[PDB]
């Protein structure tokens, strides 16, 4: 393995940026703070080895993620502020989500409160909502692709499985990698759309109210012989409000679904409290949301 540059070099645009601390790791990309040694503004750099995009197909991919993900720009998608390569590597300039992402919140939270889980998938369904409307099928939405900034607000990140819908009632056949919270459509392979982000955040949704997720057994394989049968149960003191939408989103026929469209307007988000923000103690210890100190 070759060792990354202390400096990353943009030869086109000229820009400079330090390397700083590791934020981690996911398939072929290290993750790492860097600062633009000019203006000293921090962004998460994603650093790829060309040593792992030897054939076409893996390079075809990456380029597809990084074509798709350029073209996006809304507060809810994580930035995309450039990319440049050398001889060995292909360097990602996103915007820095200092908070990690909804993944590392569960692992800590568990259950969320009714009005964080609210706040959270609202800002989710508000982002997956740019993507639909920019024919933009993301493909694994998941806890861990859902990064939160310094002010907790939600980036959806990884178009690594995101796909472009071509013409009116294309039905992709083809999901090149292993989605964790995949649809019935795509394991009995009849095609699919649009619909499978709409699952997604049905199964993030079950999993911010219960605690943890709809269909998960020891083996992914039993997993998948769930989601088949529509084999989940909502514990009982989930409300009945979140429950219906979570039984709406979660059925195995994908035109039955609500669209991305229709979720905002649901019950569960117009009659319920949503928090304007959420203080950083909501990383570790459930808010009350009290009306005035003690
Ligand atoms: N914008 C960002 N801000 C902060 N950390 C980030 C950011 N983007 C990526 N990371 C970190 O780097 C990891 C890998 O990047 P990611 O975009 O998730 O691609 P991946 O390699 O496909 N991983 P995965 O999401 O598990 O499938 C993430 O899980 C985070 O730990
Ligand atoms: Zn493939």
């Amino acid at each position: 393995a070759k060792e990354i540059p202390e400096v990353l070099v943009d030869p086109r645009s000229r820009r400079r940026y330090v390397r700083g601390r590791f934020l981690g790791k996911g398939g072929f990309a290290k993750c790492f703070e860097i600062s633009d040694a000019d203006t000293k503004e921090v962004f998460a750099g994603k650093i790829v080895p060309k040593s792992l995009l030897l054939k076409p197909h893996q390079r075809e991919k990456m380029s597809m993620e990084i074509s798709i993900h350029r073209s996006l720009a809304h507060q809810h998608v994580v930035g995309f502020h450039g990319f440049f390569e050398d001889n060995d590597f292909v360097f990602v300039v996103l915007e820095l989500c200092r908070r990690r992402s909804l993944l590392e919140l569960h692992k800590r939270r568990k259950a969320l409160t009714e009005p964080e889980a609210r706040y959270y998938l609202r800002q989710i369904v508000l982002g997956c909502q740019y993507l639909h409307r920019n024919r933009v099928i993301h493909r694994d939405l998941k806890l861990g692709n859902l990064f939160l900034n310094e002010d907790l607000e939600v980036k959806i990140g990884d178009f690594g499985l995101a796909t472009k819908v071509e013409y009116d009632g294309e039905r992709k056949k083809v999901l090149c990698g292993t989605p964790n919270y995949i649809a019935p459509e795509v394991l009995s392979k009849k095609g699919h759309s649009f619909e499978v982000d709409v699952w997604s955040i049905g199964c993030i949704m079950y999993t911010l109210l219960v605690g943890k997720p709809p269909f998960e057994t020891s083996c992914l394989k039993e997993t998948y012989l769930r989601i088949k049968k529509n084999e989940y149960s909502i514990p009982k003191h989930i409300n009945p409000v979140a429950a219906s939408l979570i039984q709406k989103m979660l059925q195995t026929d994908p035109t039955a679904r609500p669209t991305i469209n229709e979720l905002l307007n649901d019950e569960f988000f117009t009659s319920g409290y949503i928090p304007a923000r959420l203080p950083i103690t909501c990383l570790t210890i459930p808010p009350r949301f009290s009306i005035a100190p003690s």
